[PDB]
């Protein structure tokens, strides 16, 4: 009866590849601009760039001392990695990952941003593609960028970590093992709404894993902060706070109890009186997961005043809320 949620975020062509070897800098940079423009479009267009064999040339252009070339080579591969799971694999096979991981140590803010956006597109594929990013050694660098004073780099590192944490339990464990949780818990107190929202996204995906992955979040100290975000006037921060707690509540009775002990129930029951259907639906989802525990957890929910409001919510105009309230009462 427990629900878990994850969220991910994303012509003479064979001669154009040879044009990258041209001594004329206007010629090699024009071809590189065209190649990147084709890959920005649909999946079929990206596949044509693969067939022309641009990937080994683009991967070699990742060591170019020319910043204008490197910038466009990164933007082209980023567009190539925005495609399908198989197209992303082609970028990995080309040897992009060791070069991109080394590009994370670049003191060039433009290049660093361009590389993070490429790694985030590779991490938005399948679990085979995410594990490739992990095995490349991207995680120690991404966790280090969580302490960066550059708000843009910090946001783009969070983008990559949320995508890595959107994979399997082995992938989420890797993010935990890399030491991401203390840094993410620190970002929950941040006055920057953009940074807080990205850290809420990453933690919610870590919380979507197994009981052990959920416990890591609890031991990290995320709950007091998370319960306080349930009092936020910001609808975006609130939806993400409810998203993280629902995934923590989808764990075991020991995890569900930690949620109760953190003072979530008075806040969750209050959110049931919201005229905002999205907030009410997520508050319901979070309660439905708590009600999926033992008698000790069910008693806490009953004593919080949930029964009264859940009974009243069976008459709601929204059929999705009518259903959610009937499910939660049955559990109780
Ligand atoms: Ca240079
Ligand atoms: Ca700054
Ligand atoms: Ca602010
Ligand atoms: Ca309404
Ligand atoms: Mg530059």
């Amino acid at each position: 009866s427990k629900r878990k949620r994850k969220r991910k975020r994303k012509s003479e062509l064979p001669q154009m590849v040879q044009q990258l070897n041209s001594p004329d800098q206007q010629e090699l940079q024009s071809a590189l601009r065209k190649l990147s423009q084709i890959a920005s479009g649909g999946n079929e267009q990206i596949q044509a760039v693969i067939d022309a064999g641009a990937l080994p040339a683009l991967v070699q252009l990742l060591s170019s001392p020319n910043e204008q070339i490197l910038q466009e080579a990164l933007w082209a591969l980023s567009n190539i990695a925005s495609g399908g799971n198989e197209q992303i694999q082609a970028v990995i096979d080309a040897g992009a990952l060791p070069a991109l991981v080394q590009l994370l140590s670049s003191p060039n803010e433009q290049i660093l941003q361009e590389a993070l956006w490429a790694l985030s597109n590779i991490a938005s594929g399948g679990n085979e593609q995410i594990q490739a990013v992990i095995d490349a050694g991207a995680l120690p660098a991404l966790v280090q960028l969580l302490s960066s004073p550059n708000e843009q780099i910090l946001q783009e590192a969070l983008w990559a970590l949320s995508n890595i944490a959107s994979g399997g339990n082995e992938q989420i464990q890797a993010v935990i093992d890399a030491g991401a949780l203390p840094a993410l818990v620190q970002l929950l107190s941040s006055p920057n709404e953009q940074i807080l929202q990205e850290a809420l996204w990453a933690l919610s995906n870590i919380a979507s894993g197994g009981n052990e992955q959920i416990q890591a979040v609890i031991d990290a100290g995320a709950l007091p902060a998370l319960v306080q975000l349930l009092s936020s006037p910001n609808e975006q921060i609130l939806q993400e706070a409810l998203w993280a707690l629902s995934n923590i509540a989808s764990g075991g009775n020991e995890q569900i109890q930690a949620v109760i002990d953190a003072g979530a129930l008075p806040a969750l029951v209050q959110l049931l009186s919201s005229p905002n259907e999205q907030i009410l639906q997520e508050a319901l989802w979070a309660l439905s997961n708590i009600a999926s525990g033992g008698n000790e957890q069910k008693q806490a929910v009953k004593e919080a005043g949930a029964l009264e409001k859940l009974e009243q919510l069976q008459s709601h105009e929204n059929e999705k809320i009518q259903k959610e309230a009937q499910e939660a009462l049955e559990k109780l």
